[PDB]
Parts: structure tokens; sequence; C-alpha cells
């Protein structure tokens, strides 16, 4: 691992226990002593690009990588931004930011329970039909959310949702730097989600882009993994409807919400979250 220790400190705030690591990120659970909250600490550590020195200092594996280095701490400072326009349940509420280290952080709420990927790969028996309608109210809200200010997500999967022990959802992460960096770097494969990013990510985006992020989000907790490759379907489409499939336990009005959000084409999905969480009205 190569993060901070518990009992570092940042002036009030204290490490406790590093929660996420990734390979462009660490999530810490710290403290704020004057305030005397838990919160939440993501510091910006791309490991392709950067190590820990001694002092705990960020510093660049090699010289070649620093513009990239730059390009990527730029978009975290801008996906801290863009949350920052937010005061919603649903979405992850920015508290603080800062340089240091040689890298930047974001203080943030800090939030129970664990990821939709977890909760998928460890109690999948707990995802059913009713506890999928009961997800989606909120969830639409905070996509929604988004939308009406005149952005969009990009990055929708199970990896990036929280499931509070209340079961209400957060939006914890919007992939804005390891993105940049995969752009900026030809490393491709840490861009786009295959089976989650639909065609027009590829290479036109509004709404319908993350619905048919979500539609394979639920694909994935209804039959288990995400439909196939949007770039492969636009060849030969292989999809097999899931009404057609028929999972059990799954009615068919939930089943087709989910297939119309998985169009092919933008043009065929609900247009707006609001005409998507109509699919699931008349029941
Ligand atoms: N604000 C927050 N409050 C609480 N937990 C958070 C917060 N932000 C992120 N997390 C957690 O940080 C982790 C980020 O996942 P990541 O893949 O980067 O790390 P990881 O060590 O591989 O953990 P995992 O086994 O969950 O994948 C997730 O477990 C997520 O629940
Ligand atoms: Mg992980």
């Amino acid at each position: 691992s190569n993060s901070l220790p518990s009992g570092y400190r940042f002036n009030e705030f204290e490490i406790q226990e590093a929660i996420g690591e990734g390979g462009f990120g660490i999530v810490y659970r710290a403290y704020d002593h004057q305030l005397e909250r838990t919160i939440a600490i993501k510091e910006y550590m791309p490991t392709s690009l950067a190590k820990r020195n001694d002092d705990l200092s960020i510093g660049l594996r090699g010289e070649r990588f620093g513009k990239t280095f730059q390009a990527g701490l730029n978009s975290f400072i801008q996906e801290a931004r863009l949350l920052a326009r937010f005061s919603h349940p649903g979405l992850l509420h920015v508290l603080r930011f800062w340089e240091e280290n040689g890298t930047a952080y974001m203080g943030t709420q800090f939030y129970s329970g664990t990821t939709l990927k977890n909760l998928q790969a460890q109690q999948p028996e707990k995802i059913d039909e009713a506890w999928i309608r009961r997800l989606l109210p909120p969830l639409f809200s905070a996509i929604n959310t988004i939308h009406q200010e005149g952005y969009l997500h990009r990055d929708i999967s199970l990896d990036n949702i929280q499931i509070q022990e209340s079961q209400l959802p957060v939006l914890l992460d919007f992939g804005s730097a390891r993105k940049e960096i995969g752009n900026l770097s030809d490393e491709t494969e840490i861009v786009l989600k295959p089976g989650f990013a639909p065609i027009e990510q590829y290479t036109e985006q509004g709404p319908w882009t993350d619905i048919y992020a979500l539609g394979a989000v639920l694909h994935t907790l209804i039959v288990g993994s995400p439909p196939p490759v949007s770039v492969v379907r636009s060849i030969e489409d292989s999809y097999q409807p899931l009404t057609e499939r028929r999972p059990a336990g799954y009615s068919p009005e939930l089943l087709r919400t989910v297939d119309r959000a998985l169009a092919l084409k933008p043009e065929d999905r609900p247009q707006t979250i609001d005409e998507m969480a109509e699919l699931l009205e008349h029941h």
C-alpha cells in the first residue's frame, strides 16, 4: 500500500484508515478534531505515474510523467468543483479541498455502507425486484440533479455508487482524473467502462448516455453481468432482451424498462431520467 498511516495529521484532520486504494487515488476514513466528526479524505494518487516518498509526499516515478500527472491533478480539481456545486443526499458532499504533499485532497462526507459492486458480490440474495424498485427513486433523483444543472456523469457503473446502511445510494466519483490520464497516455482501457458505456461515448451525448449506463447497472444486478460491449452490438447486436430471458422473480415491466434504457441508438432510449422512471409506472 502507498497509503498514509493511521495517525497522520493535516492540521485538525487525522487519518484513521485507508478504506479504498485504487490505481488513481486513495480514500481514507479521517477525523476532524475541530468539528469532532468523521469525514472521508480522497487523495489523488496515480500509481502508474507517482510513488510515495519517505516524508510521505508524492513524487513522479519518471520525469516523463509530469505533464500527465499534472493533467490528472487538474481533472481531480475540476471534479471536486463540479461536486461542490450540489447539496443533494445522493451526490458526494464536498467539505474542503487543498493541495499538499505534491498532490491534492478532497475532504468529503463519510458514508456508511459499501459500494453497489461489493454488495452485489457479497450479498446478491439481498438484491431482488423490490429492492431495486426502492433503489431507483433516489438514484434517479441524484442523476437527474446532475442533468438539470447541464452536466453529465459519463462514468456510471456499480463501482462508484455507494449503498448506505439505510440503503440510500450516493454517487461517489466521476472518474475524471483516471479518464484524463487514460486519454493522454493512450491507456484507452481506463477511459470507458466496457458494457456500461453506450456507442456514442466511443466517438450526440446527453442524459440518454447516462441512462444506458444505468440500464447496464440494472442488467448486472438482475442477471449478474453487464450487456455486451456497445461497439460489438453496433456491428452485430447480440443483446438478448431481458423480457425474453425471463429471469426468475422479475416483472416484464422492470425488465422492459432495462431493455429500453439499453437501446443501442440514443434516440431509442428514454431521453430523460423522468421518462425512464415513467416506464416503471402502470403496475
Ligand atoms: N465518502 C466516502 N465514504 C465512505 N466510503 C467511501 C467514500 N468514498 C469512497 N468510499 C469507499 O472507498 C472505496 C473505493 O474503492 P476502490 O476500489 O478505490 O478501493 P478498494 O480498496 O479496491 O476497495 P473495494 O474493495 O471496495 O474495491 C469503496 O469501498 C468505497 O465504498
Ligand atoms: Mg476496488
